[PDB]
RNA sequence: CAAGCCGAGGAGAG
RNA sequence: CUCUCCUCGGCUUG
């Protein structure tokens, strides 16, 4: 309802037209000033007898409900009609109609793009930008190459150039809306010079039709008093040890390579070796040669184990391998449980190579003489704070992978010292259904946030989900364990730690360039402000000229892209799908069908009598509903499916291999859209009637 | 709650 | 340009 002094000046030009960007630091009441500007805009459009509608755009799902509950509704409930949309309600259905009411909309973005392209592609109702008078945005800095709402802004700019060309031609120029982007920092877009950074800023300002940036400069002391930074801090460690376990694994890896007669020309325990392994597997599968592809699939697991060894305990890698080989033995026993039994030489050699050393590795792993350095350093770092703050002790840990989060949470649950000091901990990751891990769900996320704000969990171990959006309580001891993405995540994490005696820690090893990257991002942070100062003081006419040039280039860079996007044959049955582990036939292209033009499936008894089902583990931690399919060899293929009560089994194209009938350039595809040919829709005329 | 499709961005390494 | 990791969004079957 009321404004601050430093918010007043930064908001001021927006109050009379003047589409702009606003970059303030974190936590300066960005949402609140957005709210004031909404209220002023609507009251103004009322006093002039003009229709007024505001739409807010966000990138995530939770920010919509967040802002609907905390900021917009509690202040605007009395004067105006408010609503909040996402893909997690039922209000998505009549989007063209809610616009006819509800002067204040909050929304996830791609709703709007879907409605626009429905208006411009089909005969649906749809909507256009003309039905609005203001678009407020969160997190401007995502406006880049073919992102979510660069699309929208490309259409806005297309219509603006239409209006500008028409100004000289006709009088009736459509009234375009006003645009108010909000952010924390637009961020330099990967540029090695101050000038290229300036260029990137101007590209953003073009893609938002802005007029200025309006950083706070004048009423600055009030900001420093109300708002403060943490202290940057580095904690490095090193190792000159860990021979017994590492070498105990390298021996195995060398044995396998010398069993395969392959030359890596690389090092064990890095990423180039992994890349080599992947391409070797793909080549061996395109050829069909076993004894080299499966050993590659195993060496990948060993390399991953070594990689996590550099950051995590030996026991976690041992558990990884244990789960893997246990699953494999279970697969082989499920296969041989039916009908005579033949064994392979390769898998036999590998299992005999592993299980003989399994107890050895379990003994070597448990050895606190040389556990790891970084873990101990963060032990010191954590215990310092949690002894200092005494029950006002909130916390965040950031890391790279998901599995690291589970391991760290388990570890903190085990070791008594953390529980003694009141270190209640919990993990957190994102919902993408990929990456060989069971993701979490939005509900568990929200619950964890609410427990954090309550204080049931003192510290949150997280992946990069946290270094934006969702509103975590002010913290003290944000750290960074093996992750440096860019300046944006850096500054956003650096904006979390309020509650004085806050920090910003970075934990790395010696022989992995990371502090390098930290310092690079620090300099980029110091550079973008200089560029901002260079452009704020730029001449207006030169600014206008430059943004016009950039808008033109951005619209022409779309058109060129469009031609290649639109430009694809149709072969009904010119392929055969084989198993990828075992060079064995599975299916032809004709047997396959599609449901809802998305899910691929087969419904011939021949394919029904060529696989075995097992029990789901994701649903084991109940009754299984979506079984996991396997081959007679052991390779997982797909997943069950329940369409119209029929238990017709789906499948993937990541686990199979293609053979064309002509000349056998066998290929791997990793997903269905990449290949050119089309499959037919499903119909019950086959198998029935 | 499980399963799958499509699109986008960031980082590394090559 | 490729591989991997991380995140997000929209949409289907159950
Ligand atoms: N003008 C204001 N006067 C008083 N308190 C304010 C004002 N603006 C914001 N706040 C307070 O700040 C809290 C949230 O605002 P804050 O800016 O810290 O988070 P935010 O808006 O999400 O910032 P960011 O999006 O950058 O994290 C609210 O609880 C509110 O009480
Ligand atoms: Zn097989």
């Amino acid at each position: 309802l009321q404004l601050r002094p430093y918010q007043m000046e930064v908001a001021q030009p927006a109050l009379d037209g003047k589409n702009i960007i606003i970059c303030l630091p974190t936590g300066s009441g960005k949402t609140r000033v957005a709210v004031y500007i909404t209220k002023d805009h609507l009251d103004k459009k009322k006093q002039a007898s003009e229709s007024g509608k505001v739409i807010v755009l966000v990138n995530k799902v939770m920010l919509a409900e967040q802002l609907f509950r905390k900021e917009f509704n509690p202040y605007l409930k009395k004067w105006y009609r408010i609503i909040g949309l996402s893909g997690d309600t039922q209000l998505k259905i009549s989007f063209p109609e809610v616009v006819k009411s509800y002067d204040v909309i909050i929304s996830t973005a791609q709703i709007l793009e879907n409605s626009l392209l429905n208006l411009e592609s089909g005969d649906d109702d749809g909507v256009q930008l003309s039905d609005f008078s203001l678009i407020i945005i969160d997190e401007c800095h995502h406006t880049n190459k073919e992102a979510v709402y660069n699309n929208i802004m490309r259409r806005y700019l297309k219509q603006k150039l239409r209006n500008n060309d028409l100004k000289k031609q006709n009088k009736p120029a459509i009234p375009l809306p006003q645009i108010l982007g909000l952010t924390a920092s637009p961020g330099v877009g990967a540029a090695k010079k101050q000038s290229e950074a300036e260029k990137h800023i101007l590209n953003i300002c073009a893609n938002l039709d802005a007029f200025t940036i309006k950083t706070v400069k004048e009423n600055l002391g009030q900001l420093k008093h109300q708002i403060k930074e943490p202290c940057k801090k580095f904690v490095i460690a090193d190792d000159t040890r860990e021979n017994p376990f590492k070498e105990k694994l390298l021996e195995i890896m060398a044995s396998i390579q010398t069993y395969c007669q392959k030359s890596p020309m690389s090092d064990f325990g890095t990423q180039h070796y992994e890349q080599w392994a992947i391409q070797m597997e793909k080549k061996a599968a395109k050829d069909g040669n076993r004894k080299d592809r499966v050993c590659a699939e195993h060496l990948r697991k060993y390399n991953e184990a070594l990689q996590i060894n550099d950051t995590i305990r030996m026991i976690d890698a041992y558990s990884h391998l244990e789960t893997f080989y246990t699953d494999e033995k279970e697969k082989k026993f499920a296969v041989l449980n039916d009908s005579s039994l033949k064994l392979d030489e390769t898998d036999e050699f590998l299992m005999n190579l592993f299980f003989d050393n399994k107890k050895m590795l379990k003994k070597l792993a448990e050895n606190p003489k040389y556990e790891n350095e970084k873990l101990i350093k963060l032990r010191n770092t954590i215990l310092e704070q949690f002894t200092r703050s005494e029950e006002s002790s909130r916390g965040i840990i950031f890391t790279k992978t998901r599995q690291s989060t589970y391991a760290l949470s388990q570890w903190i649950m085990e070791n008594a010292k953390f529980a003694e000091v009141g270190v209640k901990a919990h993990h957190l990751i994102g919902a993408g259904h990929s990456s060989e891990v069971k993701p979490m769900t939005q509900t568990e996320q929200k619950e964890v946030i609410s427990k954090f704000r309550t204080g049931e969990i003192n510290l949150l171990i997280a992946t990069t989900v946290a270094e934006e959006g969702l509103d975590i309580k002010e913290c003290n001891i944000v750290i960074r364990y093996g992750l440096v993405t860019n300046e944006i995540a850096m500054v956003q994490a650096r904006g979390r730690a309020r509650a004085d005696e806050s920090t910003y820690v970075l934990v790395t090893s010696s022989g992995s360039g990371v502090t390098e990257r930290e310092i690079v991002n620090d300099f980029r942070e110091k550079m973008m402000y200089k560029a901002i100062n260079r452009v704020q003081n730029m001449k207006p006419e030169e600014y206008a000229h430059k943004i016009l040039e950039l808008q033109v280039q951005s619209i022409l860079e779309k058109k060129m892209k469009v031609k290649r996007s639109i430009a694809y044959n149709d072969n009904p049955s010119l392929i055969t799908l084989l198993c990828k582990n075992c060079s064995m036939l599975v299916c032809s292209g004709e047997n396959i069908h599609v449901i809802e033009k998305m899910h691929h499936v087969n419904m011939t008894p021949e394919f029904k009598g060529l696989y075995i089902v097992r029990e789901n583990k994701a649903l084991q931690k109940d009754y299984q509903t979506n079984g996991e399919i396997i081959c007679k060899c052991g390779q997982a293929w797909g997943t069950m499916m329940v369409h119209k009560g029929l238990d017709l089994p789906c499948l993937k194209i990541r686990n199979f291999v293609v053979n064309f009938k002509n000349n056998s350039p066998k290929k791997q595809y990793k997903k269905w859209v990449e290949l050119p040919i089309r499959f037919p829709d499903l119909d019950y005329s086959e198998y029935c009637l």
